[PDB]
């Protein structure tokens, strides 16, 4: 607890002639901005606030930056002598004082700069939570006041998703254990969750101090010197024209791999006690997939790095699009492929694959439980002077954190739950047990297996919510195809009634989407609080401001009253 | 030009005992708010601004009301001694000073209050426009500066719609005069127009002084005294449950009428020089429909009056919904009915109608040209002391204006153009000639056949834009059904390929909708002006504000520079 706000590491990289100049320049710009540049430690350096008036000036800088771009409607007009938040406002002000333009040499000569852990309160909220599995609102704000409120939005999303997943758990175990009633209640759950999270997010953002942030950062990677400060928008189209055919080739390669798996399945089942040993290649490729997901993930990361698609913000949107199409193809091409191809078209294809009905209900089980089984049984087959500077050198020798990976995995959970639940309605209890175990794992790995993130200021949880909605829509179409297609087992396809079912069910989905969104727009949150406060300030300012041709030969009050009296008496003289 | 801002009429209605008291109360509240209450005329009364400082106070009241609810980001802080607009700002301030709460007895004892006409400049912009048929931007702002900018949005919308309708005019006459290429270019036009009008509206609102207005007025008709100021939201559902079955009964009645027309058509064509005389009942009911539209219009007006659906704003949205469903059923149930029923199902139905192919291409012609023919040939078969107080009594003895009726008729134009153009591609040249004639008719009837409206402040043209989008979408589905259905004439229906065409074409419509909207979001308007001004004020305020533990035994600048020098030399001693 040495009152150190950030550390800044430096790498002494090549030979030591210019580093004195560059270190002096870093220190120069630093002391121009932030005093009490501490280097009692060694390579790295420390910072903290110089004087409380200077801290007050930097706070007022940040407040003017906030009101200048839209957040916090009221102006910051006084020298605002109020006590800040716990550490969120303080660390955010200091990070903005280091990061913003008008601040580091060679643009990446220094490596990552980071605060240090409050290991006391961190351990308190670690070992406070072997209990009750539902983090209440005060403890949620405790999670806000350290490491920002972006991480607060993440944890509130994950906990709310657990809370709404436990209803299809009970219902999908309560399928007396494929019928159409479960498909209808599945889509209703699937759409209620997204709209409820939209209004919950709008409530909880205004409950904290972010009404809505759209301050575009400028990630200094894009580069085209053309005018006074510019890259032309044309090479974007060339590189999206790179984006599409590689994704198509990835789809083709995955289809080839899974077709090889089905041909080997056929060969083993023809040659040969050993039914699971027959079905093994599906299990092997299902366990092999979540490595291929990260492989294509870093491939698409290199593709988006090649594209410099935005300076900063729509870089994230483009990256979420790449992750969604890669993740979608590599985790939903096998089931869609095997259902919509190998179940109606068996006898026309398996003669080509040489030298069965209701495979699908076993396909989905293996393909959605295998990765969890491997990741759960790995944790069982594996067992059976300067004196806190060493702690700092522990903390620096540590990996960095990304929110995106766990949230991607949650989007996978949602996609298997929505795109085809009624094939095997123990999908929700499986997912419930998985995140039932992995809850504390997530909080542990964000609290001590990585350093702190610097506190961001984000309102939304990103494009994942729009990808959630789109995935729900596609799930509506595909569920409506399947449950008509395989109900009641000499069969028939009857290709108009299936396509009519697709059409009619999609538009019923869309009208229920509109109806539930307009219903929950009416049902207000407890935002009545932070809107009524605005109403009082509104009314107070208004009541403040309500204080402090030769023929106009007729007088205003008395003449006009007597004239009107004369006119109505004249009119009623009949 | 007697500097009179508004007149206020009074009706002396029943017998004359309380009217002295009520007139004195009206005059009392008036002189408390607005002096120079002039009644040199008689029943009615005049008003004008009392003193220029008092006018300045009322202006500052209005400015605080504007900045208090969001419009005009900057505060109105000084005693703003600036000259106003021509008459728009002035009349709006005075009308708000009369109308707002914290102002008329019995809530409707006085009748309508209204400004007077600037017949000089009115006549100038009348007889300025026998020319060029495209009202330029300066003359458009001349239309803004009298009778508000809501009417400016209306005229800009109508002129922009004419400008984009003249392209399918040329193209639909250029169909070498039903093919699929015209359907594709129809839907592309149909969607380009809506997105272009969205960005044109966002440009032109910020070019005037309405960024966005959502100040909810309180139309004092709804009434439930429950708490301090409330009607419960439950009877809304009861009255929407009234809304639906009456619309269904109207659809049933129209279907019965048009079925009677087809049976009579069959009887005449069976009994009997006289082919048009055979087809007469279609023509008669087509001419009879635009009266039934106004009949059901005032019926739905009474239904929405029965519902008090909002206090003020969503009353307009509910009324636009009623007008759209009534107008849609009474002008598109006949064509959809006759195509999708009587063309595939003829031989199964005309034996029931007792005691033909390609009817449709004649049906649509009669049904879309008949009303225009009647309304155009009617104007040919018909020919072959106080001294300006009389002018005021001309102006008061005059009807009121509603924007909604002509805009409804335009939505009909758009619906026939979008829902099924390729049946007969002379629909655009017909509509072009109709509004080519009716342009000056619209401006004349708004300028001298009615009194002035008081200047409203509206941003959008209402829910008509959303109803335009929805109508385009339904038009995409129905065009894709028809042009597959009747192409190349022993035929077949092939009920999967039609339904596949419906599905696939609807989703191609939706992806082109998303693509063109994200494209035109990138192509900026000349809003660069009124955003760069905000950028300069932003930067100016920022550059204003950028002006005016026992171990910290180490000095900031020199000690740290020497220590870092010692450390890198120590490191490079190898």
């Amino acid at each position: 607890n040495h009152h150190v706000d950030y550390v800044i590491r430096f790498n002494y990289g090549d030979i030591d002639t210019p580093e004195a100049i560059k270190k002096f320049e870093v220190l120069l710009l630093e002391l121009s901005e932030v005093g009490l540049q501490t280097e009692v430690r060694q390579l790295f350096v420390f910072v903290r606030a110089a004087s409380k008036k200077k801290l007050k000036r930097a706070v007022y800088q940040s407040r003017v930056r906030d009101w200048l771009y839209g957040v916090r409607n009221t102006e910051p007009e006084p020298a605002s002598s109020a006590k800040p938040q716990s550490e969120a406002e303080r660390l955010l002000v200091i990070y903005h004082l280091i990061t913003v333009p008008k601040r580091h040499g060679e643009w990446k000569n220094v490596d990552a700069i980071f605060p240090l852990h409050d290991e006391e309160t961190n351990r308190q909220c670690m070992r406070e939570w072997s209990k009750k599995t539902f983090l209440s609102t005060e403890d949620l704000d405790r999670i806000r006041n350290t490491f920002g409120e972006h991480v607060g939005f993440y944890f509130a999303f994950l906990q709310s998703y657990f809370r709404f997943l436990m209803f299809p758990a009970a219902f999908g175990f309560s399928c007396w254990l494929f019928s159409i009633i479960y498909t209808v209640v599945n889509c209703l759950w699937c759409i209620v969750f997204i709209e409820y999270w939209k209004r919950q997010e709008e409530d909880l953002s205004c409950r904290w101090q972010t009404k809505g942030v759209s301050a575009v950062h400028e990630k200094r990677a894009e580069f085209k010197p053309e005018k006074e400060i510019v890259f032309p928008a044309t090479k974007r189209m060339y590189r999206q024209l790179l984006q599409v055919p590689f994704a198509l080739l990835a789809a083709v390669a995955l289809g080839a791999i899974i077709a090889t798996c089905f041909a080997i399945e056929i060969f083993i089942s023809e040659v040969y006690l050993k039914g699971y040993l027959v079905f093994i290649p599906t299990i092997l490729v299902s366990a092999l997939i979540p490595t291929m997901s990260a492989v294509l993930l870093t491939v698409a990361t290199k593709l988006n790095d090649y594209e410099n698609y935005e300076t900063q913000d729509a870089y994230k949107v483009a990256l979420t699009q790449k992750i969604f199409v890669v993740n979608f193809i590599t985790s939903y091409l096998p089931i869609i492929l095997t259902a919509f191809v190998y179940v109606p078209f068996a006898s026309r294809i398996v003669p080509y694959l040489d030298v069965n009905p209701d495979r699908l209900r076993k396909q989905v089980i293996y393909f959605t439980v295998t990765a969890q089984i491997v990741g759960f049984a790995l944790e069982t087959i594996v067992p059976f002077e300067a004196r806190f500077l060493t702690r700092v050198r522990n903390e620096a020798e540590l990996e960095d954190y990304d929110v995106t990976d766990d949230l991607r995995e949650m989007c996978i959970q949602f996609g298997y739950l929505a795109l085809f639940s009624p094939v095997w309605p123990l999908v929700p209890v499986s997912f419930l047990i998985n995140n039932w175990v992995e809850l504390r794992s997530d909080f542990f790995k964000i609290c001590v297996e990585c350093k702190r993130p610097w506190p961001q200021r984000a309102d939304t949880i990103g494009p994942w919510l729009d990808s959630l909605g789109f995935l729900s829509w596609v799930g509506s179409i595909t569920s409506s195809a399947l449950v008509y297609m395989f109900s009641n087992g000499p069969t028939t396809i009857r290709c108009w009634a299936l396509l009519l079912t697709i059409f009619f069910s999609e538009h019923l989905y869309l009208i229920v989407r509109y109806a539930v969104r307009s219903a929950l727009a009416k049902l207000e949150p407890p935002n009545t609080r932070r809107e009524r406060i605005e109403r009082f300030m509104m009314r107070k300012r208004y009541l403040d401001t309500v204080l402090s041709r030769f023929w106009m030969r007729q007088r205003g009050w008395k003449e006009s009253a007597e004239v009107g009296l004369s006119l109505i008496t004249k009119a009623k003289g009949d």
